[PDB]
């Protein structure tokens, strides 16, 4: 009885039959004690931190635990602090901190019904319901995923076995090569998407996007034509709802209309911009995602759900029964549900329905609601910002609580813009303890401003103008 | 302006000036206290447990909230039981609770440095620590992934992109179908992977194993053979170290070896067996795998970290720059470290570090070697009670703790068999309350244990079989 030895730790495991319980009861509170110590005084810390590994023979002691614990909060980015601005990685929900701690103690799997008898329903349950608040129709459904790369990736494995009925014999037999669109401002998971699927990088045709940063319809019908005078088959249109640098949104439904008429399947990648469903103020922008034949949505990012946490949606979830499952017996249960795992590029994976559901009703439909709003507000006074101010410029006009400019001072030459951002950068951070990043975008170094932490402000805001126009005289 | 409303709960966030303070202070306690009552007192639950769904309009109180959790956990198995013996997944080390809390807190982002700046470094030096106690040498190292599936599709696509170039041009051009060979035991990710690669499930040819569920060497190399006159174009063998099914360890020297006369890309699936690395009593039982090209290593199985947690191990490291990261600038700080996302299928991806590290530390190497045994010890008492017992028969010879046995009686037609052995499933289930699985293996429903639980006894295994020979008569 290995938990009875002097080679395991008295607290290694907790005793179901609670012979343990004030030994582990000390640990985890220490634990709980340091980290809500960390997180109610987040602010001391500043966005970015300050800055040997061998597993040891002999259990490490509390305290090299919690020191080791210590250390790794420290040395960690810290979107807690008001003055982070930079990134889709905001402050956890403190429910989406607990539901983890929840999932992990009973560590579920979700790879089977079996394993997971009430999360995976849960699961299933509620991707419908979140379906259905992007209009997808009744037949609608999908997965959670670890992270939004994984849903692109699914997404296009549907469509792609769909248009090559791949499942069995692969896809190296075609004469044609498979190719897909996407806007030069799509994310790049479609490529690393595309390299795994068998279709290379290069299978992603970028389409030309406006001074706005979004789709130009009108050059994706140019592409599409071109690509079948090259003798490739086009079999996918990936619009993006909330790009990943500027924040802008794809006209969907001139999109989606576009791929309708040519036969292709419509992905949208709403990873970020997901999340306007929850706004009736804000979700127009979405029209035209009622009709796409999946979703990539990350409540990670704008929903606050502690990572990983996203999903890919399709309109018509059998397809994932069709034209993703391997073949093996089929074995539903007797209310209906099917093994998650089958249907899902992950077999075994964390219950992250425990954080986003008991996120989900914390917070609810009006809190993000307002949560939404207060994020625009933040990104219209830096918009604002930026126009008062000549030696500045914008990226384009924003769609999402995102704004990307950078400076392009006249006393400098072009080619010196990206030194002077960086330093900018570098000085917001160092004398201002404001993050931003840093991004290249259209050949250039853009500064970029993610408006998510609640507790940013209008006085962090012109605090970050105040460093700029010192920097700049 | 969010947080000053009437539209979100006092608690909904963190207040980083700790003007919340106090109201969350009470509410994660509730919560770790309501959890510590469930699994300090996890044996007065059952192994297994016994709409609408709507996302209201209005904050949800703690008390609906608390109830929830409550309902969850009352809903969801409960490996803590020390009657659950048959699945490989594991009631969690206390430490990676505890990482898995710590993680979520900060909430940091694998996908790049400056989103993980201590986790991604820790990540890369521990896998490097992790690569050389599997003997991969000093070039190695790897990722962690969210699942074994993910770590077996990334090294099948590495695999892949060094034998066709497919990195840009894809392998739509090839005139001949790319194949790997598996034990026709190993793990059904390889065909998910081979259909997601777009080489089809098709592509993975079946090597005929033995009756003690190990890959036959000769036979792979006839199948390779057989591959290549048949117009196709091999390029990766995978062994596996520890089957899913039976828990078997394939002969990794003797594979290893034919795969490398055939210069195919050498895999080992070790999800599972790959713990062995930490005990020095049954280490040599991966003797071989320190000459593989990668590893897959599933510490949330045999090292009881909280899933997720998972590793491909890359006996190059390099090679994730040369046949797989997207064409890109790179970006490399000034201490060696790299962007993670680049170099894995995931981009985003939740910190498994930190549990991984903290349960590492915790329980040692003296502890895993420990639990290891006993696991090999509660394996050994299944094995001579179903030896003792003719209308029981063993699938084979044991690698691991696991031990897959069915009825077989003579009483019944062998067309019975099935409906015989989930009957015995579900009466030690219900009576006993004790969880076998149930898998389909040779064609047939086998009775599987997994003796993971390091609270299952002897006691246990002797009430399992006492309820076995009351349903079969004694
Ligand atoms: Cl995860």
């Amino acid at each position: 009885n290995a938990m009875d030895s002097r080679f395991l730790p008295a607290t290694a495991f907790i005793d179901p039959e609670g012979r343990n319980r004030n030994e582990v009861e000390r640990l985890v509170q220490q634990v709980v004690d340091l980290i809500l110590a960390k997180l109610t005084g987040a602010a001391e810390r500043p966005p970015m931190p300050e800055t040997p590994i061998t597993i040891p023979e002999a259990a490490a002691t509390e305290a090299t635990l919690l020191q080791a614990i210590r250390d790794m909060v420290d040395g960690s980015m810290n979107p807690a602090n008001p003055g982070y601005i930079g990134h889709m990685d905001p402050m956890p929900a403190t429910m989406a901190i607990l539901g983890d701690l929840v999932a992990a103690a009973v560590n579920n799997n979700m790879l089977s019904l079996e394993m997971s008898p009430s999360f995976s329903r849960l699961e299933t349950l509620l991707l419908r319901a979140i379906a259905g608040l992007f209009g997808l129709g009744e037949q609608a459904g999908g997965v959670l995923t670890s992270g939004g790369s994984l849903a692109n990736l699914q997404a296009l494995a549907v469509a792609r076995n769909v248009a090559f009925d791949s499942v069995e014999p692969g896809i190296t037999g075609l004469a044609q090569r498979p190719v897909i669109f996407a806007s030069e401002a799509a994310h790049t998971s479609l490529q690393k998407a595309a390299m795994l699927l068998g279709l290379g990088t290069a299978a992603v045709i970028p389409v030309r996007a406006t001074a706005d940063s979004r789709m130009d319809p009108e050059d994706l019908r140019a592409r599409i034509d071109q690509a079948r005078g090259a003798g490739q088959h086009p079999f996918c249109v990936v619009a993006t709802a909330g790009t990943t640098t500027t924040g802008n949104i794809d006209p969907l439904a001139e999109i989606g209309a576009i791929a309708r008429e040519h036969g292709l399947w419509f992905h949208v990648d709403a990873a970020y911009g997901g999340a306007l469903v929850f706004s009736e103020r804000h979700r127009w922008r979405l029209a035209g995602i009622e009709q796409a034949d999946s979703i990539t949505f990350n409540p990670q990012k704008w929903l606050y759900v502690a990572k990983t946490c996203a999903m890919v949606l399709f309109r018509d979830a059998g397809v994932l029964e069709r034209a993703f499952r391997i073949p093996a017996p089929q074995m539903r249960a007797t209310d209906g549900f099917i093994n998650l795992g089958e249907i899902g590029v992950q077999g075994t994976r964390h219950a992250d329905v425990v954080k986003l559901w008991l996120t989900l009703q914390h917070i609810g439909q009006q809190g993000y609601a307002r949560l939404i709003d207060d994020g625009y507000r933040l990104a219209e006074r830096v918009v604002e910002g930026v126009r008062q101010r000549p030696f500045l410029r914008l990226a384009g006009e924003i769609d999402t609580n995102i704004v990307c400019f950078r400076g392009e001072p006249d006393w400098l030459p072009a080619e010196r813009w990206d030194d002077w951002n960086a330093a900018l950068q570098a000085l917001l951070l160092r004398e201002g303890k404001i993050f931003l990043s840093l991004p290249v975008y259209r050949g250039g170094r853009w500064l970029r401003a993610v408006l998510l932490n609640p507790y940013t402000t209008d006085a962090v805001i012109d605090a970050m103008f105040k460093q700029i126009d010192r920097f700049a005289g």
